[PDB]
């Protein structure tokens, strides 16, 4: 059954959700007629609905049309990754460093020389629509955890045959950019209309929270995923039970325990950032607070439903 | 010797240096022996007197401590891809990728990092020097600069054993990423105190005169370097004759004819855009086009220091 962490005592339910999840559910099919990115309907359909739901809880206060935007963001990050950037690794990860080179040509702007992936020509609109609605330092931090995403996606290929060659170090300061945390909070600041200064982001109470909750929403991930992974077969998933059962010997079992261990004191962290955070005065500081709070208990959310 | 572009038409000589050559000299020698990034010494002494000089032609109207903090980053990158891209790293990509990997963590900010590889520290302290220097945006500008060029060498590393798999409309629009004419730009805007709107960036008359100086940089590159590479006991390089000559036949003489060729017009196409964006306008459009015009220089007097 392998234990689980539990988040009652640091973000418990009930859950803030917006009430734009179903119209988002539906825009979002209309979307995706026009760029085909999934390559099921039942894919599609599931997607699409937990997206979707999940968007509400990520940003509650929302805003209709704006959390759409967000939604397809998501929703085209979560495609690429399921598409180009999964399997065994058979073949290798050339097929993946091209495709995601195709990307930052859009990211660099210009317009690149087109493509026969779909994944391009809809993150050049995702991108025209966020830069118009985002301040311009705004959309440039957004399109940078995008490059870094990529360039994490990119890593992670080049050590799926071998997860055991990958030191956890390494892993756990790589897992926040794949679980696509630093774009989810880019595209916060900008839909939930504020911004940090650079010396708002150097303060160790944002930077330390900021890590508190990437690592949580990386490490869940991981082990909400990890049975469903493995039982298809091929191979010991690159994440964090694998990187800890190698690390200490012992058991599966063994390892998921002390990751739910580590979930639990890094909620706990988090909780008391949060706390600390908005006790700020400048509206920024304690909106920052705020928006990453509802974040992480989203990402919680999707390990339940 | 094999057929070279003329562009006495259009950027004749003489190219206008600063005053600062000899002095980023020195200091760059100083700099390198307090973290040693190439492997050998003449390797380093060469690499350095071109380095330093040449930004003397891309920058001469910068000071010398700007001068310098361009130098560092232009012989950092430099060093990094003589180190582990274009072919050189045993490993394969997979090396290139765990380095480019720690270089991302940098740029995507966090501490000085404690790495046995000693390009993150040297990118930690060129960004937070870049950073003091800078507006937001454009520091920003200058660090995805440098992300998409670590994205364009691992692509790069992915195609050298077999160049004749690579369309050429895709090297032509990677090749700018890793011959850092981005990076130089980006850091020309901050050194030289000017900036575009994102507006202004998207003008055809800006971005056809960026393409045409990206192009030009990366080709004579490639010509200048195609006879190195090619004597290295591997296969043809990732270069624009090496794709001629595989898209016509013929021989590689008549593949850097048409290389040339392609050059020089590329070079007229330049020309225009620098003629027909000097014209009054906004301060911001007047100055980029005559950074364009200088870093263009620089990247053709490169070739002559020789």
């Amino acid at each position: 059954m392998l234990p689980l962490p539990d988040f009652t005592a640091t973000f418990p339910e009930p859950f803030p959700a917006g009430p734009h999840s179903e119209r988002t559910e539906h825009r979002l099919l209309d979307w995706l007629e026009e760029h085909p990115l999934l390559p099921s309907a039942k894919a599609k359909a599931v997607l699409v609905n937990i997206t979707s739901h999940g968007a509400s809880r990520t940003f509650p206060t929302a805003d209709a049309d704006d959390l759409l935007l967000f939604a397809e963001l998501l929703l085209w990050l979560t495609a690429f990754d399921d598409v180009h950037a999964e399997g065994n690794g058979v073949g290798g990860p050339a097929a993946l460093v091209d495709r995601a080179s195709e990307l930052m040509l859009v990211l660099a702007g210009g317009n690149p020389p087109r493509a026969m992936s779909p994944f391009p020509a809809v993150l050049h609109d995702l991108l025209a629509r966020f830069r118009a609605r985002a301040s311009a330092a705004a959309y440039h931090r957004l399109a940078a955890s995008l490059r870094d995403t990529l360039m994490a996606l990119v890593w992670e290929a080049h050590h799926v045959a071998k997860p055991e060659g990958v030191a956890l170090a390494t892993y756990l300061a790589m897992r926040p950019h794949t679980v696509f945390i630093k774009t989810i909070t880019a595209a916060g600041e900008i839909l939930l209309g504020y911004e940090l200064t650079d010396t708002q982001r150097a303060l160790a109470a944002v930077r330390n929270l900021e890590t508190a909750v990437a690592n949580l929403a990386g490490w869940i991930n991981d082990l909400a995923s990890y049975e469903r992974e493995m039982q298809r077969g091929r191979g010991q998933p690159l994440s964090l039970p694998t990187l800890l059962h190698a690390r200490h010997g012992g058991t599966i079992e063994e390892a998921f325990t002390r990751a739910s261990s580590m979930c639990e004191n890094e909620a706990a962290v988090a909780r008391r950032g949060i706390t600390h955070l908005a006790h700020a005065s400048p509206n920024a500081l304690t909106a920052h607070a705020r928006a990453l709070e509802d974040i992480t208990r989203s990402f919680i959310w999707h390990t339940s439903h």
